[PDB]
This record gives structure tokens, C-alpha cells and sequence, in this order.
């Protein structure tokens, strides 16, 4: 019988009377209700979408997202909550209105030498997700498995510097990943809640990889956080030779993708379409270690850091928190502004920061 | 087979070559043929909507609408019906073209204060709809216990003076009602055959309750017309302060509504979503008791009424007959005006009618 | 989105905590579970069954069924619930085992001629609906007019005695109605919650109406609680001639019916399909009229009516209570017994209440 | 177009190569193939029942079942799988040909009275599922509050002893809550992987709560891996009184959730329906605290408790490791047996374990 | 259950690395995810389209289209891709904004009378679709029987001297279609790939047929590449003559089709739809057969062939590569000009050659 009575949208809408995250602030009844019904292609809900907010109130003073997105059409599907979330996010970009430019040519980087004094090793990161299939939030087990299979069929044709291997997790001791992971060259099973109430870390370590080169210095997460997580590292401070290599493995990846058939999801208002909304745009984090004596006692860093637009977060991880002082110092915004002005803004900052690290004499600027 | 055919619309057309009621005048077989194929999401059709003006035919020279909704959707669904009525009733208020706008700032209002010779008692009266749930017409049980839920744990968050006790009709003794009834502070059982034949007595006294503050001064009527019927209330003169209870009681139920996902019906062109058309925009029904001596022996006073745009009923209930000369004074028209506008309307006609109660001397002169 | 949850049936289970009808004993949560997703191919529910008894507690003492069919096909739809009802009702039969007979000829019954001390007039009554139309709790307008118009246009073809005229209730003065109602030779307006709640009063008088002989024994009332209510009225005692009567025009208007292409509903389980539970089978009513002065003393006159099988009622209507100490006397069990039986019952019951009037002497032996 | 082909089933079936639950053990490409398509009407699939087994490969030695139900339909729709689980899990029995007998009868147990040298407590519990309502793994946060509406307004008709207070998570302040957790009087936030895994742990604390009477000697948890965990406690050894207060006051929660129209889950081949296999049956786990002295130098204690059916855990939860000697000793199998019978059990193996505890002398007997 | 994954469409991307045709420089990823899911009317679908293609790598320096059409429809629903097609293969011409012209008078044409040097014989061929019926490629049986049925009954009706007689393939002996097919007279079954793999040489010989007039200088193809292929044959040089005959049979035939209610298939953007996107437009062929001597030793004969837009292949069929230096010379394009201009400009080409054959002198202009 057709009769019978739905639950009320307001039945199901969620208790956020001591949330933190953006998508608290943003939810509102009309909008749940609105979204309540809607769905994209392959299933995905607005609950999906909201389950880890809701599952996380949120730490009080810190910023997260607290939605995810099953596949390139949440993003359309659900736009009249991912988009004040994203413009909240990204210092006020408008997915509606703004239009997002790539541009990843190591070539325009100037400067690129650093100082040995803080620096310790530098790295660029990025994500990609492929066409027509499931985001690691919704992704099935088939899928995933394809997303390995072209990941590693595509990266099995990269030749020159860039030659390496594919280790499968589940064929890898865990000695051999833990010591991966404490030389900074692998990820750990996700404990944190905000990936496992995502569910992002089921069936692990089925079909979840690294492919990285002889060198160690270009590595690709296959199935952590993202379809695949591009990383490339030093340990110095040349950040253009970091940059350069970045971009053109980038580019040799991508072209043997598309020679399979395969595509990177990629729209204009959005840019590279990722699972977190913060990672929007081009996902781009270059950033470098950073040291505590000339960092860790002077005067007034974080406005600093603000004034310049530079993130700090504690080494070994998000989840981990700064100790005896080290911290990683990279890029706060991924929409809007393009990889090439990312990477200048960030070196440009550390050179500001070497330069304002002033325990030999005193005048800290800030310089906004 | 799809080769049976129908009855025509205009057989289920229904006689009313003696009806009195505005769905009867305003009826017409080309509207009825139009409309008898469509419903609101929830199964609400034509036919249930005039159900109650068809059983009734109407007493000549008295005005009833004739027609309920049993959602928020009715009235968009069914607007080739509603439309011309509701501009019949509020005296050409047109909701295709006009906008309603609602004020319940008591600072604006002014006056206040009453002379203690005919008012006795002054109350005000609204009415609310939980969205997302049917009409008390066409609600099943399941909806109508969810509503008393929403109702009663938002009104649980009262504090201050507005904080009091929710009885359950099912709950009180016969004799406690009755006690109720005849001191003007509950509801009874929907005899009149207006509700009755609008299926808005069905289930009774399921899930029906009065919540009241300890004052008594403020009460709340949970499933007897609307879903929530909200009354302020005092045994004098003091209008000001009545409609100043009024507004604060209802601004904090709204924001307890709000604070657990539930929102009122409300649109622009309508204003606030209720059962019966001749209640729509604000519900509002400011009205005082008023006795007989100067008024009974009024010379023109049902023109003095009309010109100041006052209703007058028979106390004890729209049902019940005015007797020994005592009368229940409001205002007329709920859309278009503002709440304010119409508490103002109604001291001004009141404290005219008192000024215009010439028994002393003469001289009414209605000024129109 | 395929994902929203229904109300758990259980959620919308009636409140029959303080209910005194067979649908209240017998409906049971697992069997309303069962039964809250299934309808009738017109779309007749259980909740439209049963809201009859769940809006009318009942008075105690009193035995009321609190449930109606609104087409042929509930009585088998939901059988899981009407089964237990129609034996509680019918003094055990059993719907799923037993058959039922029906037998209408007049010249097995013998006796027939009465002693006019008590009985005044005999009366008896049956109803009949027709096949491939609602039931009046849900017939549209558009169907009570189709049943008017097959019975106005069948009994235009009886000859003879058994000739007569239709009147329409909307074309009858109100002093006329009032006339024929005072004569019990009239149905008034739906009054009692039972019919109303039922849903049996709707678009009063349209198509409602009363066909009767020009000698006014024989009047067949057409949409006033069934189809067709078919009455054989005497002014006397004679009620062999009434029987006759009775059975001759049932066959002609039966006759006539099928000439046109139309059936009554019937089936061998139930017999003759009606609204009320109750008056299923037969739906035969012969009974009589009875005064106060030999039985309003009588000593034990409960136990010899239960032990006989006869039925004790207000005069003037089921609702309207006795008064002046006279009452209508008819049986009680309408299912099983055919309507030869039926009526030889009647018969000697009145025979032994007559001879056991004993105030000439005592001796009144009950005799079970 | 629908020439577009699926992923084959066999292409999404889990790697369980290093697997030890017995989902593991008794899934198999054939199953998994046909059971791949089916889908419970809530829409519950055989991957949300297999991803808590899949995502755990589970302790070797420690047996885990591996899957949950998410609602009552999905025993009987992937019956092909849990059949032999069930099975394997409870000693042999057959959910296919056997049938569970349900006997809470106290006055059948006979002893009662233990002796206070390694008892210290005995506890009791149960749980059942409200039918109609989704379990914890699949429901919805409206059904979760239906089940919390449910639970506590029948609970709230509790009189005599069994007379207590329902105190909201989200309203009950840490310190408070951390100290019922210690008192074993309350439940923590699931953090072992098996239970967030299965989807139990969505939207906390939300809808969670414990109703506990004044002597807190009987409790309830609502909400946190089942429907209602039913909880009869003592600060002693007299299980007797124990199991009396556990089944009137589970008597006495049926009648009250009964009154509304509310039923458990329960058929006749499993008994009452939870969310892990395991517990299916009755759920009984009485149980007592034991400490090490006589028992920690046991001479054969695993071969006397494998033999007498008792099941040993450690103290503080079955994710805690038994610590200081102290472990809990409870019964194993809940399907099949009748809570009579299982607690008669548990106290014949206690009192052979109070009797084979020895230290004064030896002798040891086991007695299989 | 449709949570089921459907493979990803990349996952069906052709391997076209190695693909020499204009489809496989034309498909494109995003193109074919776009149209993997739509499918005209009749079921044709984008892989049937393009299997032909995709099947046949195509030799190099040899362009083939490598799709093939299923009905009228094709051409619009996967116009995302055709269109490239068609804009390449017909010099530029665009389907979308340009629109084709049918021009047939054989009066505008002057000329006419050749030189009997090399042309030996003359050649005109359309090819006609029969509108409402599959093209070859997806023709079923019953519906390659229909179009046999209408071309023959039509032809029937041809009188004077355009009468003659049909003659089906599998009535045909072996060596009488051997000496047809010698004779330049008939067609072979299909061997080459390129019609095999787009299925156009499914049940043959059933449906296939020639029917030719007495003189042998008008015949028609029955189902061999297309529903019809008309041919104008002289062994001679009278172009002007041949083009009339041709002119003069069409008209006649399509009278006889439109009498019987049929139409060819025709749109204005692509003129007469054919299979082969190659053949659209008019899909005339007007050539000659050319012999070795004075144009085997030409000095510079493909520039002066391109600069007049003849194309020259071998004699004896495309498939069959030239021997004794004797070619076929035609023309190029088929869309875009009209019949009497492609005639007029093969026409003028073949008096330029013959002019310019030089041997008796030297002097080649080319003359662009
Ligand atoms: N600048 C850096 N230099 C060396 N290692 C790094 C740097 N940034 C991150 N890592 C390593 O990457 C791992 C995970 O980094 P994470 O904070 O998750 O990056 P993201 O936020 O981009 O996912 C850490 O264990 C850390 O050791
Ligand atoms: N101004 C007033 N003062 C005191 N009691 C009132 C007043 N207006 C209405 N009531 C009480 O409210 C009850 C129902 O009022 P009703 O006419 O139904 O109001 P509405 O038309 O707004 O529903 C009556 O029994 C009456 O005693
Ligand atoms: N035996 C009878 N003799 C005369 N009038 C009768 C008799 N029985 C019923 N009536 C008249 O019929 C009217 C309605 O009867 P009712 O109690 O509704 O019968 P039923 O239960 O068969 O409908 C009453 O007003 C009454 O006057
Ligand atoms: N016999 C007992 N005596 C006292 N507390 C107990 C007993 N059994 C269990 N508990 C308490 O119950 C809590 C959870 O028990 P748990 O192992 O989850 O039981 P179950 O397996 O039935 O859920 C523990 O923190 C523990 O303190
Ligand atoms: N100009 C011509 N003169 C004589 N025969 C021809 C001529 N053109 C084609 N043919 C004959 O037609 C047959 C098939 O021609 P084909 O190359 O398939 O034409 P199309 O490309 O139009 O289908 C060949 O066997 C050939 O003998
Ligand atoms: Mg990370
Ligand atoms: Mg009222
Ligand atoms: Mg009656
Ligand atoms: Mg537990
Ligand atoms: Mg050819």
C-alpha cells in the first residue's frame, strides 16, 4: 500500500548541539530536508556524506570538513551544501561563481636553493582520482581492485629516472611497513576516526599499495585516502628539482593513463575532484620539516605564519602532535590559486621565515 | 485491460444547487473536471478537500469556507480551488500577487493599558503546523503522535515564567475537563459537524493535549484544529502585556522547534500554513469578552463593527450563541495585515467602542 | 531515494486500552502488522475498517462489531481479522468451515396469524448490495448515484400489488421526512457516531431515497446504511402475510436486477455481502412491536428472551432507548439460520412470550 | 542502455586468505555468488552483513562470528550462510530442523544460595529487539530514537521495586559516566574494532541511554549493541533472587511493550533475533566474578570448564584481558537450552568449581 | 539488488595504439564514456557502430572510416562522433551548419560525348535506403525480406525501356554469377573484412538480388551493401547518355517506392543515408575505366588527379589492386555538391587527362 507514511525529514536530522566542524555550521533543516531524498548514480546519500561530521563533534579550535564524497556527481548532486563549506574552507573561493586554473609548469619556479639550517628535506604532494569509478569512501571491492589494476598497469610503463616498483600491502611484512612508515615512505592502517567513520578503511589492506622509484625519491599511494596520492621527495632543500621531477612524472602518469582510456575526475569550477573538500583544486601540499631552536622560542610565528599564508602541523602526521619542537610547514589553500603559485608562495614564505628566524639579532617583521 | 473506461468527471461532480459556503459559490465543472485527477504527494485529493463544504450545505447569511488541506502542498496543488477563496475570505487579499509579512514585535504596539468596564478578559490566539507532517484532516496516527512528541519535548525546554505542565486528554478525568472547558482554558470533543466531516476527529482523544504555564496565563493545544494552537490569555485589560507574552512564548517555542530539526509551515504568498483557509497568514485572533449593558442597546452597532473591522461571536464558542447580551469581540481578517497591525487594529476599535458606548449621552458616529 | 524507512506498523496501532468492541478484542499487534500493508483492489484499508470502532470506544455492556466493509472483496481481503469478529458475532459460526443456505419460501412457514394484544404490527427487513460497486463507507458519488439509478429503474418494472413511486430525499419537504420518519416509514439523517465515523453520512441526501408501495407495506430505503434495505411492513399480526409479501417482491426486484446485467453480492461462506459485520447472511430482521403492561413486569424476561433467541430494542430506532415500557422484539442471528428459520423463530418465541405473559396467572417456565 | 555488463560477482569476492572467523571458514565463491544479488526489504546486503569478518581477520585461537544482521528479514534471506554459522557456533545445533524453547520460569531453579569466597557478584543479562525498527547496524538515527521513544515510555511504567530512572548519554556529564563504567554499571563508547566495523557505533552518543532502578539492581542499556540489553545484578551469590528479579522484570517490560502495540523479535527456529549470531536463543549470559587464589593455580581448569560448559573471560569487558587472576565465568551457548537450563548450569558448575577449588587438599575429579 | 557495480566505461575503451582509420583518430575517451550508454530506437549501440573499425586497424596510407550506421537515427544520436567523420572525410564539409543540395536534371549538364581513347566504358552508381527499415549492418531477416519485397513489387512497375527482370542469388547458378560477377555485372559475396566485421554479410545469399533491364544497361543491387544500389552502365563514352538514363530510372523508382507509401531515407544536413559515412550525401560514383598507356607513364598523374578531385583505384573492385596499369577513375566526394556537379566535374577532369595525356607531346599543366 502506497498510504503508509515516510519518516519526516526532521525525524532523521541530525543532533549537532555540540559540533565543531563545518558541516555543522552549515546543515540546516531546510537544506537536510531539501537533500534529504536526493542521490547520486551510484547511491550515495547526503547521511553518507555527513556521517563522519556527525560521528566527530569536532576538537574546539579545529577546522574540519566533516563530509565526504562518494564520486565526482556528489559534488553536482549535492552542491547546495558542499559549496558554502567549500567557500568557508578556501578563504572565500565561490565554486558558483569562481573558476579554477592548473598550471604545473616547473619552469616558471624561480629561486628553488634553499639553506640547510631548518630544512632538513622537502616534498610535494598531490591526488588523483579516476574516471567512472567509486570514491574510496563508497568504492565496492571490485573497484577497487580496477583502480589498482590501472593505477599499476599505467605505472608499469614509466621508464628513465622515474623506474621503480609496486609493493602490495598484503604482501608486505610488517616490519618492513613499519619501517617504511617511520622513514616517512608509507601510510599506516587508518586508526583516526575521521577515516574509519568515512568508511574509508574497510577491507584493509586489500588492494591498497606503493609504487615508488629505485631512488625513493617519487612514490604513489595507491588506495589510502584517495585513488592515488602522488608524492615526491628530497632530503635537502631543493625544492625546484623536487618541483621539476613532481611535474613531469605528474605528466608521464597521466599520459599513460589516458593511453588505456583512463581519465583523472576534473571539472572547472572545482578543478582535480577529491574525497575531502578541503583537498579540492590541486590538492597541492608542498611543504618542507621545519626545526625548533630559531623556530620554536621567538616572538610571534603564528601571525607570521597567517600573515603569509603558511600552515604548521605536527611531523609524523596530522593525527600526531608537534614534539621537541619539529613541526611541517607547508601551504594552507588548495582551490583557487594554481600549483606553480602554490609552490612560489610557499617558498617565498620559508625564505621569509630563515630570514625572520632572527635569534642573531632582533626586528621581526611579519610583513603582510 | 486499459480499455475500461472511467467515470467522467463530471459525474462525481457534486449537487450543490443549495449550498452556502465559498467552495459551493466558487466551484465550478470546468475547475472540478480540472482538478479531479490530481493529488498532493501524500495522497490528498479534491474530493477530501471539499468533503466538509459538501456535507454541510451552510446556514444562509453565515460564511464558512467549506474547504480544509491536508498538507502544506494542498494549497499549491489545488490553487485553481484555494485561490479564489482565500480572496473571498480576506476581503480581496489576492496570494497569486500579494505578499504576506509577519511582525510580532510587541515594542511596536502602543496603548495597551484598558478600562475594567466591558473587556472583563483579553486573549490572543495563533496557530502553528509542524512541516513535514499531514494536517490534522488527513493525518494518520503515527503523524499525529509524532507532532505531541515535537510539541511536547520542545515545550519541556521552557524555562522562566512561560514554564508549566503538558496534559494528555487521555490522561484527565471527565470531570477535570469539564472543569476545563467551562473556564475557558481546554478544548472539547469536536461535535459540530464542520470538523467532524473534515475527519478531524478521528482517533480521539489519541495524542490530543493542553500544555498550560502555572499561571495558566499561557496555554498550547496540541491536535484539536491545527496542529499546535498557541493562547495567551488574561482576566483583565492589560492587552500589552498579553500580546508581549504572546510574542516571547512564541519566539522560544520556534527556537526550541528549530533547535531539534522541526520547522513551521510558512511561505511568502500564504504566510503560516494552517487547516482551515479563513486562518491563514498569521492566525491571529486578538478578541476581548464583552458584556451588554451600552453595546446590546448600541444604536448602529454592527456598522460601527464592520467600519472598524471587528468581528463579534458568540461567547462560549463560534458554535454557541451569544446570550444574555455578552459577546466575544476580534478582529476580522488573519492575511495580509501584520500581527501587529491587527492587535493594533483591535485596541483602536475597542478603545473607540468604549469611547462610543454613549449611554451618558449620545452622538455615535461610526466614523467609517 | 529508496532509502527513507515507513513507519513501523506498530507506530500506527491504535490506543484501544479502554475499548469495548469485538474489533478491539480481536485485533491484535501481529495481526494488524499483517494487515496494515494490504487493500482492496479500490483501495480499501484496514485502518478504514476499523476506524469506525477505534473512534467509538463503546458504551459497556453493550456489544457493538466497531468495524465495516467497503467493497465485496474486504471480507476476504482481511479475513484474518473479520473471521474472529463474524463467529464472536454469529454465536460461533464459523466463515472459514461452515457454508450458509439461504431459503426464502413462504409456504414452509406456518402459523403465522397473532393475538392482537402486544404486537401492534410485524415487520421484516433485509439488504442487498450490488455486485461491482462500493459499499457506502466508500462508494464516490459518482457510484451511489449508479446504485440509485439501477434500483430506481428495476423496481420501475414491478406490476401489480407490489406497485409504487420513488421519492428522493433531496426533492421531500422537511415537514414530509419528518412525517414518514414519526410513521417508521423513513430513514433520518445519519446521526449516531457509528454511521458518521464510518463514513457512511457523506454528501447527505444526494442520491439517498425511499421506494414504496402505494398500500405502504412494502418500501425498499436506497443508500441509507446499505445498497438496497428491502422492508415489509403490517399494521397487525398476520405475519405470514408479511413473509409472503416479503419473499415475492425480494424475487421480483431480484429478477429485475438481473435482467439489466447486475447480481447482488453474494458468496456461499458469508451469504449475502453487507457493510456491518453484524447483518451478514440473511441481514433478516422479522420482528414486531411489544407493550409494557404483560412484559415490562415480567419476572425473568432477560433469560427467557436470551434463552429463546430473541432480541429486545428501543422502539423507534437502535439509538432511541425504550420508553413508556415499549419495545421491538426481532432475533438476533442473522448468519447460519436460513430465513424460513429465522422467521419460524420469531414466530413461536412471540407465540411462548404471549402465552408466557402469564398476569391472568404465574407459572412463566422460561423452558431453554 | 542495459547491454552494459556487471562487475561478476566473483570479481567483488573478499580475499580471506588469512582469515580466522567463521564467516571466513564458511564463505565460499558459490554462496557468495548466489546470495551477492539478494537484499533485505530494509535493503541490508550479504557485504554490510560480511564487512565486520572481512575488515577483522580476527585473533588466531579466538573464535569470532563475524557477521551481524540488520534486521529480522536477514536471517531468514541469507539463511544459506548464517545457517551453518549458527551452527558451528552454538555446539551443533540446527537452525534448519530444531526448534528453541523459551522457559524463564524462576520457581523451576532450585539451590540458589552460594557461598562468598570467590563469587563476589552475580550478574545476569539479555537482550531483545523491537520488531519493526532496523537493528543497530542498519538503523536509521529516526528508528534508533523510535526504539529509545519506545523502550523508555514503557519503561516509565514500572511501579514496586522494579521502580528506577532513565538517564540520557548525551545529558550525563563524563565524570559521571566514567564512574558507572567503572562500577560495571554502564557502557563505554565501542572502540574495539568488531562493533565500529559492523556500523554500531554511528551518530554516538545519540540515542543511547541506561534505565536503572533505584537499587541500580536492575538495569537496562538501550541503544548500545543491541535494542535493550536487559541487566539483573548483585553484590553477592544469591542468583536465585538474581534470576527471580531478571524474569519478572522481564515479564513485566514484554506486558508494558505489548500495551502499545510494540512486539520482540522472536521465531521459533532461532528464539529472539539480535544482531550478532551468537547471541541468538535467549542471549542469556548469567555469569559471576572470580578471583585467583583457588582457581588461577588450577590444576586442569580449562579441561573442568570445557567440560561443565562454562565459558571464562576477562574482568572489565570481553575486550580486556584478564588481569590480577580475577575473570568472569559465564555459560557458552545461548541457542538451544532455556534460560532455566542454562542457569541451572552455570550454578551446578560454579558450585562443582567451589568444590573442586582445591587447595586444602587435591583430587581434582573434573567429571565430563 | 542495484547496488551492483557496472564495469566502468574505460573499461571498454578500444585498444586503438596501433589503428589507421578516421574513427580511431576521432574516438576519444570522453566521446566514447559519453555515448557508451545510448542506443538508437532500435537498439544499435556505439560499439556496433565502431566494431568494424575497431576489428580492421586499416593498412597505412589507406583511410577507411571504419564505422558503419544501423538506421537512420544513428547518424543523430551519435552525431558527437560521426560528425568529425563526416567533416573529415568530405573535405571540410560541416554537418552542422551546412546543408547538402540533390540536384538530378541530366539536362544542365553539357558535353557528354567522349573520346574512345581510355575510356572504354562508363559508370554511374546511388545507393538508396528505404526509410523505417534497418540499415544492412542490423537488419534482421524479416526486415531485409520487406526491403527485397518493396524494391522488386516497385520495380515491377517499370515500362519502356527501362524493363527488365530480378533475379535472387539463391536461384542463381554458380557460373551464371560468376560470369555476372566477370562481366562487371554483379556483386560477390563478401569476403573483405571490412564487411564481414560490421555484419553485413549475415544469411547471405537469402534477400540478396539483381535485378537488370533487357539491355543490360540499368541495374539495381538488392541487399548487397546497401537496401539499394542503382547503377547506369554504357560500354562506351556517352556520359550524357548514361547520366540521363540514370536520371530519368531514379525518378521512376522512387515514384513506384512513394506510390506503395515507402520513402528513402533523407535529411537535409546529410542528403540520402547510407551505411557507409563515406557514401553520404548523393553517394554518387560517376567514373570510367582508364588504361595504362598514355597515363601509366604520365609525369606527374596523382597531383594532377588531387588538383582536379578524381580518385583513381583498382579495376575490378576496391579490394582488387590495379593490373596492367588499368585503373577507375571517379570522383572523390560525395556530400556537399550535387549530382550534376560532381558529374559535370568528373566529366571535365577525364577531357583534361585526355588532353593532358601527353605522348605525341609534352606540356602537362596540372592546373590547379
Ligand atoms: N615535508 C615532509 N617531509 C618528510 N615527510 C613528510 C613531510 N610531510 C609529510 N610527511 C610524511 O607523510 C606522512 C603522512 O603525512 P600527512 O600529514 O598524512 O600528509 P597529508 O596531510 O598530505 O595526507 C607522515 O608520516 C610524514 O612522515
Ligand atoms: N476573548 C476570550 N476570553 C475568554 N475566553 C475565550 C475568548 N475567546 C475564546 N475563548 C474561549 O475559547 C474557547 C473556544 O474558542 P473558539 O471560538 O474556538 O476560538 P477560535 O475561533 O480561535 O478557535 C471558548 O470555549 C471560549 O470560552
Ligand atoms: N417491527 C417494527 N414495526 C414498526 N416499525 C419498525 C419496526 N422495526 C423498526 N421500525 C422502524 O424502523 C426505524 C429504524 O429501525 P432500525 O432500528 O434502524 O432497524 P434496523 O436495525 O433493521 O436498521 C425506526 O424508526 C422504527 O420506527
Ligand atoms: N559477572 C559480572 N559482575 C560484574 N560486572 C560484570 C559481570 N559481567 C559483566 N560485567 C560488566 O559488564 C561490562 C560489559 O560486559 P561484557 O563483557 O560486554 O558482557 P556481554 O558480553 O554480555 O556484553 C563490563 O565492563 C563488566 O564490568
Ligand atoms: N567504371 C566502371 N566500369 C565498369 N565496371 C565497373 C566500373 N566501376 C565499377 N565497376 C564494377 O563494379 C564492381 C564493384 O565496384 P566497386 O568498386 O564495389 O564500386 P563501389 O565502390 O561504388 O561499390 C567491380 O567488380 C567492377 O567490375
Ligand atoms: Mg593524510
Ligand atoms: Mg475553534
Ligand atoms: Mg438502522
Ligand atoms: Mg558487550
Ligand atoms: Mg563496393
Amino acid at each position: 500500500s502506497e498510504r503508509r507514511r515516510l519518516y519526516p525529514p526532521s525525524a532523521e536530522y541530525p543532533d549537532l548541539r555540540k559540533h565543531n566542524n563545518c558541516m555543522a555550521s552549515h546543515l540546516t533543516p531546510a537544506v537536510y530536508a531539501r537533500l534529504c531524498d536526493k542521490t547520486t548514480p551510484t547511491g550515495w546519500t547526503l547521511d553518507q556524506c555527513i556521517q563522519t561530521g556527525v560521528d566527530n563533534p569536532g576538537h574546539p579550535f579545529i577546522k574540519t570538513v566533516g563530509m565526504v564524497a562518494g564520486d565526482e556527481e556528489t559534488y553536482e548532486v549535492f552542491a547546495d551544501l558542499f559549496d558554502p563549506v567549500i567557500q568557508e574552507r578556501h578563504n572565500g573561493y565561490d565554486p558558483r561563481t569562481m573558476k579554477h586554473t592548473t598550471d604545473l609548469d616547473a619552469s616558471k619556479i624561480r629561486s628553488g636553493y634553499f639553506d640547510e639550517r631548518y630544512v632538513l628535506s622537502s616534498r610535494v604532494r598531490t591526488g588523483r582520482s579516476i574516471r567512472g569509478l567509486s570514491l574510496p569512501p563508497a568504492c565496492t571491492r571490485a573497484e577497487r581492485r580496477e583502480v589498482e589494476r590501472v593505477v599499476v598497469d599505467a605505472l608499469s610503463g614509466l621508464k628513465g629516472d622515474l623506474a621503480g616498483r609496486y609493493y602490495r600491502l598484503s604482501e608486505m611484512t610488517e616490519a618492513e611497513q613499519q619501517q617504511l612508515i617511520d622513514d616517512h615512505f608509507l601510510f599506516d592502517k587508518p586508526v583516526s576516526p575521521l577515516l574509519t567513520a568515512a568508511g574509508m578503511a574497510r577491507d584493509w589492506p586489500d588492494a591498497r599499495g606503493i609504487w615508488h622509484n629505485n631512488e625513493k625519491s617519487f612514490l604513489i599511494w595507491v588506495n589510502e585516502e584517495d585513488h592515488t596520492r602522488v608524492i615526491s621527495m628530497e632530503k635537502g632543500g631543493n625544492m625546484k628539482r623536487v618541483f621539476e621531477r613532481f611535474c613531469r612524472g605528474l605528466k608521464e602518469v597521466e599520459r599513460l593513463i589516458q593511453e588505456r582510456g583512463w581519465e583523472f575526475m576534473w571539472n572547472e569550477r572545482l578543478g582535480y575532484i577529491l574525497t575531502c573538500p578541503s583537498n579540492l583544486g590541486t590538492g597541492l601540499r608542498a611543504g618542507v620539516h621545519i626545526k625548533l631552536p630559531l623556530l620554536s622560542k621567538d616572538s610571534r610565528f603564528p601571525k607570521i605564519l597567517e600573515n603569509l599564508r603558511l600552515q604548521k602541523r605536527g611531523t609524523g602526521g596530522v593525527d600526531t602532535a608537534a614534539t621537541g619542537g619539529v613541526f611541517d610547514i607547508s601551504n594552507l589553500d588548495r582551490l583557487g590559486k594554481s600549483e606553480v603559485e602554490l609552490v612560489q608562495l610557499v617558498i617565498d614564505g620559508v625564505n621569509y621565515l630563515i630570514d625572520c628566524e632572527r635569534r642573531l639579532e632582533r626586528g621581526q617583521d611579519i610583513r603582510i
